[PDB]
């Protein structure tokens, strides 16, 4: 259980005072839970953390109901940003981060978006953050964000893959954090600008 804190996610903006309305289990965006996501849904998970079977757009993606289009944080364009994750309940995995360049709050976010700008770290060590440490608080990740891509309606994706579940890793072997494991996506509305 966490929430991306800053920039905001749609369904944390109550927290800092924003007309959004509040969802007070919003460390909670785990795609529906682990067996809605995983035998309900085959896998899947709404862009933005709700449950799958959910109609788009879901709550949490642009036009639902914590979907306003209030864009919380702005950047220039191909800085290093420094975002916050909430972890209420430290599981350990990995964080991963996707911008959605889109330039018009009419227009719905999907995964093919997002995937166009999956976020390296600003440390060089890839694209995946790693909580090694069963500790609640405040953990910043700094991104560094692509060169030359602007974006006034910009959407930002935190993605949490657990691993806490024991699986088979498919090389004959089985392990913790190998196959399905719990997953949350949170989405933030941003813009990034040349400034
Ligand atoms: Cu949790």
């Amino acid at each position: 259980h966490g929430h991306l804190s800053v920039p905001p996610m749609r369904s944390s903006m109550w927290r800092d005072g924003y007309n959004v309305p509040p969802n007070y289990n919003d460390d909670g965006l785990n795609c529906g839970s682990f067996d809605v996501q995983w035998v309900k849904n085959g896998g899947k998970c709404g862009e933005c953390g709700d449950d799958y079977s959910l109609p788009r757009p879901r709550p949490n993606e642009s036009g639902g109901m914590y979907g306003k289009n209030i864009i919380v944080a702005n950047y220039q364009q191909g800085s290093t940003i420094s975002v916050d994750l909430h972890i209420q309940a430290p599981h350990i995995g990995f964080f991963e981060f996707r911008l959605c360049a889109r330039n018009d709050p009419n227009v719905l976010e999907t995964q093919d978006c997002f995937d166009q700008h999956l976020l390296e770290l600003a440390d060089g060590s890839g694209t995946r953050f790693t909580m090694e440490e069963h500790v609640a608080g405040e953990y910043t990740v700094d991104l560094k964000l692509p060169q030359g891509v602007t974006c006034t309606n910009c959407v930002l994706q935190w993605f949490w893959r657990t691993g806490n579940r024991y699986g088979d890793c498919g090389d004959g072997t089985s392990g913790m954090g190998c196959g399905p494991q719990e997953e949350y996506r949170n989405c933030a509305d941003i813009a990034i600008a040349w400034s």
